[PDB]
């Protein structure tokens, strides 16, 4: 029932652009894309919460072609156009300084996405992967949401299908809770969507931002998600002591660390210990962490 590889690697289906679009406003740092794609022509069927390949084109050195990079799917399994005949990602531009010559570098295949036109054609793509950032089953699923940068895309799809979609089967009737990290309220990416939702869905979703630059913490600094953590530590513990409850992480492997500190600090300051709610969490498959 979970579909997987529907496109290997090896023959990728062949996708169109159809829509690309900058999602950072005006003030904003750094150039995040959504980039959707018509995949009418092939059998590509996904769920919410799983990844499609891309092969960005050309060859490395021995003419050989580039490994495919994943992105989380940002849409529903109906696309975007509600039609099932297209896919969304939500691609942010990877850029760095090498460290003896200073020259930047951008990533290949990210750099390829973000300035894709729109009309192209040839892209290569590879069926869903992914069952660890599944929605659950349960209609009445306690859902908690992790998320710094392009880690609101599986989001997106789970809001989109929670809250903005009308099923034939499913209905959710659950308590949703996002929370963002981002250093600019130009950088929330999809503002507008989840304000919409929140201001339509006020006792079911819950939608916190953490902005670094523009928010302080009571020391002073700069509040992140980990600072949302730790303000809400005793909401979240009783949260994560219901059954029903899931929890969610994703965005860069960096928000981890801090994330599994506050948890891990704020549950000694309760005489709990993290290490085993985590573990039982993990063994009734209620935790979830795609971190790249
Ligand atoms: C399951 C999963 C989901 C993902 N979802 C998304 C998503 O939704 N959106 C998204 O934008 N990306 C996502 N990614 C990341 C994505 O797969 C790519 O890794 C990313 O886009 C960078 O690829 P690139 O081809 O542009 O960079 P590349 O050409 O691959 O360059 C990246 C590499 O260069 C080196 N490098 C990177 N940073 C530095 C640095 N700071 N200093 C020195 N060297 C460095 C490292 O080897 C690094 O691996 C996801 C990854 C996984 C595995």
């Amino acid at each position: 029932s979970v579909p997987v590889n529907i496109y290997r690697p090896k023959t990728p289906f062949l996708g169109k652009c159809i829509e690309n679009y900058e999602l950072v406003d005006e003030g904003g740092s750094g150039t995040v894309r959504h980039v959707t794609f018509d995949i009418s022509e092939g059998d590509l069927r996904y769920l919410e919460g799983q990844s499609i390949g891309i092969i960005p084109p050309g060859e490395d050195k021995n003419g050989k072609p580039h490994k495919l990079r994943l992105y989380s799917i940002a849409s529903t399994r109906h696309g975007d156009m509600e039609d099932n005949k297209t896919v969304s990602l939500c691609v942010r531009q990877l850029e760095y300084q090498d460290p003896e010559s200073g020259e930047t570098v951008y990533g290949v295949c990210s750099t390829y996405l973000c300035n894709l036109p729109v009309g192209t054609d040839d892209v290569k793509i590879t069926g869903p992967v992914g069952k660890e950032m599944l929605l659950p089953d349960d209609e009445d699923a306690t859902v908690v949401m992790l998320a710094t940068g392009t880690g609101i895309a599986p989001f997106r799809a789970f809001l989109w299908r929670m809250f903005k979609e009308q099923h034939e089967d499913y209905k959710f009737k659950g308590k949703a809770w996002l929370i963002f990290g981002v250093p600019y309220t130009a950088n929330i990416l999809y503002k507008d969507d989840f304000e919409k939702m929140a201001a339509e869905n006020p006792d079911n979703f819950r939608l916190t931002y953490a902005i670094s630059r523009e928010q302080k913490t009571a020391d002073g600094g700069k509040v992140y998600v980990q600072s949302r953590v730790s303000e809400y530590a005793d909401e979240l513990f009783e949260m994560i002591q219901k059954p029903n409850t899931h929890v969610y992480m994703c965005g860069l492997k960096g928000m981890q660390p801090p994330i599994d500190e506050t948890f891990t600090a704020e549950a000694e300051k309760r005489g709990l210990n993290w290490e085993e709610m985590r573990r039982s969490m993990k063994k009734e498959h209620r935790w979830h962490v795609e971190v790249y």
